[PDB]
């Protein structure tokens, strides 16, 4: 239960956001020219929040806004992520100036989250006016699922979303559900908004086989490159500029919900194509037949995608989860955060899973089988 999003609460996010901007303005960091551009995202976020406040310009309008379920979650997540970014500079110290450090990698993860939060607030409050209850989900079969399970809700907890999604498309394991959460929950707030749902269903359409499309195209395909700028797509394909047909497909934080396929032309140039509102697997099948998309990431084997027209190991899901912010999530249930540490081994899980485990098997830790001498409540941060 988050606090009401009153004017005072909104302004606390601006004060925390101005601190993040000040910390990121250190020339040693070189963030002025560093995508997705946190020095442009936080001012844009501030201007959007100001635009919202101007549309709810009276006591009664502000009473409606502070009670808006989506706005309350937005302000609460913005406050939490800004604080996490300040905490990152405080603990990273000199490591914040080394571009390859894990502390700078964590700053890039937060930068992507702020970029996604900005696109989300602009879609849900276009021109500063709430339109979440009138949001258009692009795929009709996806729209029918949202309306069936969540009615006119603009946002739902991940816990509820996953359970309802399982009712239509079965999720086989805790690791798969964790991998899925990092893919849909772009703002890393433990909620799925209708906007995040619309992005995921556009990327992995058609709806009828959405988890098969996601497992194949994002979890196991060697051509998948996650978020990349065009300059990184070029650097990635530059080593293979001597092999026409080499290709990769990436997401763009300035074109949410669409794919960009970068490839080597017959004359050695690197060009890109944005497929239409049609499955990515059909664009890869078409381009393969026509000799444009032959070697994913420059490698000779191009997986047979025709199966998707008419298998994933636990290790693959674990590696997929690296870029995400799911370390705080219980690996067993993939719906509650880790809040208990087993002693002496130190494995972590949620309280419900440990209780369920002690009432079921209980013959040692569920991960290492070592004798459970004790338990200890803990708080886990996604960057641990
Ligand atoms: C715009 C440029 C800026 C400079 C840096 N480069 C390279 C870069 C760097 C990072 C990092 F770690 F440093 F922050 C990174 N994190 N990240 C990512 C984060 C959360 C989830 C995801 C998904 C995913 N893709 N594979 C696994 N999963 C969980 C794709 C989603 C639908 C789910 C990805 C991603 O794409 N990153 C790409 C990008
Ligand atoms: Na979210
Ligand atoms: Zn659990
Ligand atoms: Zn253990």
């Amino acid at each position: 239960k988050q606090a009401a999003a009153d004017r005072r609460t909104v302004e606390k996010t601006w004060k925390l956001m101005d601190k993040v901007v000040r910390l990121c303005q250190n020339p040693k960091l070189q963030l002025k020219n560093s995508p997705p551009y946190i020095l442009d995202i936080l001012p844009d976020t501030y201007q959007h929040l100001r635009l919202i406040l101007s549309k709810y310009d009276d006591n009664q309008k502000l009473a409606q806004l502070s009670e808006n379920e989506y706005f309350k979650i937005y302000i609460d997540s913005l406050m939490k992520k800004s604080k996490r970014a300040i905490r990152l500079f405080k603990e990273g110290k000199e490591r914040m100036y080394e571009e390859q450090s894990q502390d700078r990698r964590n700053l890039t993860k937060l930068s992507l989250i702020f970029s996604h939060m900005l696109a989300e607030i602009k879609a849900i409050f276009p021109n500063g006016q709430f339109q979440g209850d009138n949001f258009r989900i692009t795929k009709a079969d996806a729209a029918e699922f949202w309306r069936k399970f969540f009615g006119d809700k603009t946002i739902v907890p991940w816990k509820v979303f996953r359970q309802c999604l399982h009712e239509v498309h079965q999720i086989s394991s805790g690791l798969e559900a964790m991998a899925l959460k990092s893919t849909i929950d772009l703002t890393c707030n433990d909620y799925i908004s209708v906007f995040e749902f619309d992005i995921f269903t556009r990327l992995f359409q058609p709806w009828g086989s959405i988890l098969r499309n996601w497992n194949f195209l994002a979890v196991t395909h060697p051509g998948y490159m996650a978020f990349l700028t065009y300059d990184e797509v070029k650097a990635r394909l530059q080593k293979y500029s001597t092999k026409p047909g080499s290709y990769i497909f990436r997401l763009s934080c300035t074109r949410l919900g669409q794919w960009a396929i970068g490839y080597v032309t017959g004359d050695g140039n690197i060009l890109q194509t944005i497929p239409h509102n049609k499955p990515l697997f059909q664009a890869l099948i078409d381009g393969s037949r026509e000799g444009f998309y032959l070697y994913p990431d420059g490698r000779s084997y191009n997986p047979d995608l025709t199966g998707l027209c008419e298998k994933v190991t636990q290790e693959q899901y674990e590696l997929y989860c690296e870029m995400g912010s799911t370390f705080q999530l219980c690996k067993i249930c993939a719906e509650n955060d880790k809040d208990v540490k087993i002693e002496p081994c130190g494995h972590l899980m949620c309280t419900s899973c440990l209780t369920a485990w002690q009432e079921s098997d209980g013959q040692g830790c569920p991960f290492c089988r070592c004798e459970i001498k004790g338990t200890e409540p803990i708080i886990v941060d996604p960057f641990d």
